RNA sequence: UUCACAUUGCCCAAGUCUU
RNA sequence: CAAUGUGAA
């Protein structure tokens, strides 16, 4: 229940592709460094400061100790060659512009042995080795830029991007040092993020309050303007030699506000001999917010190099957007250049640790699968073939379509907006669309009418499902983005359990044939159609016995928030297509990732699968997404151990193999065309299909890149794939093409999507079940689990389509 | 709330210390 | 999923 499985081969199936990826390979020499443990007394310091006490204690120290360490900020410092230590303490003290260091050695770190794991030699790769190259390679780009997270940014030179607000953009660019089948690698990607300029609060107040300049007006804020500046600039760091935190703003002008030793303005006119410009503008109350101390805005600055944390608004996003949009090409040549500026071999703590670093992408080769035939009903049951990731439901017909006999529309746009000749005309081409698609609406609605406000949902609805019987589906518009929406999920999914299905008001008041069809595939699913199916002939040999696909996400609260839950959705097939899903889902432990109560979710998965089926499942899918590696071994370790338990509860001696995959969307590797010919499409990207298992990938384990979808725009990310447990032994060829193959069984389009639809409906379940507690987040666990539980009858629906 | 792709927001990471 | 773009039968 531990150590994951050895990559069994390598994949042979599909034709060659030339790839180059953001890896660069790293030359490392095969000598033996030296791990210092260190203590920083008093050790509440930010980790820059950190990093500054041991650069000052290292040219302050360098005679008889010293004579290029680097250091991770925190307690470890590496060398090249040994200091003058034995195990011994040496108590230092430093000082800086009162600090104790003490330094231990602790152990030897050879990378000689780092060789040898990325050889067959050496079962697994030493993770003490990578950490340290690591804080090699970070020595000096963390104190040179800011650090967030593992990437680094600067304002960059010549160039200003302002977002207003206070607020521009820094690019920077992600650097990791990962271990490969060939070589260690530096992983580089370019990005960009929000910072605040450092500009004078003066400035901050006239970007925030929308002035063209100050004088405008020389009366004091009004409590509109005081508030809304104060949002804005509490908890930032201003500057004087002397740094501060905002912790609020005063409620009146420095020539008013007082202070016990006197007026804020008259302190300084007495004190530093300064006569204030603009008296009338309240102070910046800084430190502790039970002090007294205020600063004029006229002599503070905004501290360079704060990222601007909270979110932006519309139009700075928009901004945003088109300040950092790039065709993979443009992508490409980005950190290409970036890498020849950034001369890595030129760092001198690098330099002292004796790594070269390529300064030229990887190049590797991929394949390109073929993509599965897709098969459709109706009388001509068609097949679809994809190309370039795409088909289309012209001329086809579903392989099972609803006959829709009893159906209602609720309209909350108004109706002089939203007209009924709009309303008759929408549902014309809809029957339209749906004859066409073998889902025939065979008539008018039963019911038809305009309601205001979130109050009237449940009325309606209790008498929808009062007065129609055999209802099957409501159609419910909204004028745009309203409460309303929440509130039709709330009494549909939860209270009453009825098929819903929400249409923006633009889109009834012009229709397209594109629209309406892939409504079309969104109510056949609700309703419990089949829209297709993967031609059976074609799937990969483990369908042969009855075997179970299970999709898990867990979704975490936005940056900032400090209270609300992290919610776990699991889905599971229920026939053998695969097609249809039934899900689970739970509120859990904020910000946990690990999924508390999977036992009892996939239990739930097991017995629906047995009542749909009549078979029990030899074989379990997992595909679990969005861990990390550095959380690999502790997610595993409960999960699948939940996975077995399901299974050991229900029956038996009941042991089905599992396999257990996670998948990654977010990560830093990016993969090009070599050659331009091969670009797809506006965005150049690689095409759809393409598989990557060597080169680049882990040197023991079973892991792969599969690019799945047709890019649009900007760059695409390549899924990537990590067996952690494989009970079921299967080849690379069989689990990368059984892999692909769920990734054309979603239902919402006729697309192959980015990840499988297991996994991909694992984040609507989640991102549902949010919608499902807006403004609601022992007996707090309970009322939340409350909330995201929907009714009896539509526990067996695809309601989240 | 037609849909996908893309940027950000999400575990690990990162961050947090005289008026 | 939300904000913003690029797109589609
Ligand atoms: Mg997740
Ligand atoms: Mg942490
Ligand atoms: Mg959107």
């Amino acid at each position: 229940a531990f150590k994951p499985p050895p990559r069994p081969d390598f994949g042979t199936s599909g034709r060659t592709i030339k790839l180059q990826a953001n890896f660069f390979e790293m030359d490392i020499p095969k000598i033996d460094i030296y791990h210092y443990e260190l203590d920083i007394k008093p050790e509440k310091c930010p980790r820059r400061v950190n990093r500054e006490i041991v650069e000052h204690m290292v040219q302050h120290f360098k005679t008889q100790i010293f004579g290029k360490p680097v250091f991770d900020g925190r307690k470890n410092l590496y060398t090249a060659m040994p200091l003058p230590i034995g195990r011994d303490k040496v108590e230092l003290e430093v000082t800086l512009p009162i600090f104790k260091v003490s330094i231990k050695w602790v152990s030897c770190v050879s990378l000689q042995a780092l060789h040898d794991a990325l050889s067959g030699r050496l079962p697994s790769v030493p993770f003490e080795t990578i950490q340290a190259l690591d804080v090699v390679m970070r020595h000096l780009p963390s104190m040179r830029y800011t650090p967030v997270g593992r990437s680094f940014f600067t304002a960059s030179e010549g160039c200003s991007n302002p977002l207003g607000g206070g607020r521009e953009v820094w690019f920077g660019f992600h650097q990791s040092v990962r271990p490969s089948l060939w070589k260690m690698m530096l992983n580089i990607d370019v990005s960009a993020t929000a910072f605040y300029k450092a500009q004078p609060v003066i400035e901050f107040v006239c970007e925030v309050l929308d002035f063209k300049s100050i004088e405008e007006q020389q009366k004091p804020l009004t409590d509109s303007q005081r508030v809304k500046f104060t949002k804005e600039i509490k908890g930032l760091k201003v500057e004087i030699k002397r740094k501060y935190r905002v912790c609020n703003v005063t409620r009146r002008p420095a020539s008013h506000q007082t202070f016990p030793l006197c007026t804020v303005a008259q302190y300084f006119k007495d004190r530093h001999k300064l006569v204030l410009r603009y008296p009338h503008l309240p102070c910046l109350q800084v430190g502790q917010e039970q002090k007294h101390t205020y600063l004029p805005l006229e002599v503070c600055n905004i501290v360079a190099g704060q990222r601007c944390i909270k979110k932006l608004t519309d139009n700075q996003t928009s901004t945003m957007i088109r300040a950092t949009a790039r065709s993979a090409p443009d992508r490409q040549e980005e950190i290409s250049k970036l890498m020849r500026s950034a001369d890595f071999n030129t760092d001198p703590y690098v330099r002292e640790f004796g790594i070269m670093v390529k300064d030229e992408m990887t190049d590797v080769t991929g394949r390109v699968l073929q993509p599965p035939s897709i098969l459709y009903g109706g009388r001509n049951k068609a097949i679809a073939t994809p190309v370039q990731g795409v088909w289309d439901m012209r001329n086809k017909q579903f392989h099972t379509g609803i006959e829709i006999k009893v159906w209602a529309i609720a309209c909350f746009a108004p109706q002089r907006q939203c007209t009924e000749v709009h309303l008759k005309s929408f549902t014309e081409q809809l029957r339209k669309i749906s004859r066409d698609a073998g889902m025939p609406i065979q008539g008018q609605p039963c019911f038809c009418k305009y309601a205001q406000g979130a109050d009237s949902v449940e009325p309606m609805f209790r008498h929808l499902k009062n007065t129609y019987a055999g209802l099957q589906l409501v159609v419910v518009i909204l004028p745009g983005k309203t409460p309303v929406y929440a509130e039709v999920k709330r009494v549909g999914d939860t209270v009453l359990g009825m098929a819903t299905q929400c249409v923006q008001m633009k889109n009834v008041q012009r229709t397209t044939p594109q629209t309406l069809s892939n409504l079309c595939l969104k109510i056949n699913v609700k309703l419990g159609g089949v829209n297709n199916i993967l031609l059976p002939q074609g799937r990969p040999p483990v369908f042969q016995q009855p075997v179970i696909f299970l999709g898990a996400d867990v979704t975490h609260p936005p940056a900032g928030d400090g209270k609300k839950p992290s919610i776990a959705a699991v889905v599971g097939s229920m026939d053998a297509h695969p097609n249809r899903y039934c899900a689970t889902v739970r509120v859990q432990q904020h910000r946990q990732e690990i999924i508390q109560d999977l036992a009892a979710m996939v239990r739930e998965l097991l017995i629906q699968f047995y009542k749909s089926t009549r078979f029990k499942p030899t074989r379990i899918i997992f595909y679990r997404d969005g861990v990390s590696e550095g959380q690999f071994q502790q997610v595993l370790h409960h999960e699948l151990l939940a996975i077995r338990e399901a299974c050991i509860k229900l029956e038996k001696d009941y042991q089905p193999g599992i396999t257990f995959i996670v998948v990654q969307k977010r990560h830093h590797t990016r993969l090009f065309c070599t050659d331009k010919n091969e670009r797809v499409g506006k965005s150049g990207n690689i095409p759809a299909g393409t598989t990557v298992d060597t080169k680049i990938t882990h040197p023991t384990e079973f892991d792969f890149y599969l690019c799945s979808h047709a890019g649009i725009q900007g760059t695409s990310r390549p899924s990537h794939y990590h067996v952690l447990w494989d009970d079921n032994r299967f080849s690379s060829d069989e689990l990368q093409i059984l892999t692909y193959q769920l990734c054309h069984t979603y239902v919402r389009c006729t697309r192959s999507v980015s990840i499988p639809a297991p996994a991909y409906y694992a984040h609507l379940v989640a991102f549902r079940a949010r919608y499902h507690l807006v403004d609601k987040e022992g007996r707090d666990h309970q009322a939340l689990a409350k909330a995201v539980q929907v009714h009896q009858d539509t526990l067996r629906t695809m309601y989240f389509a």
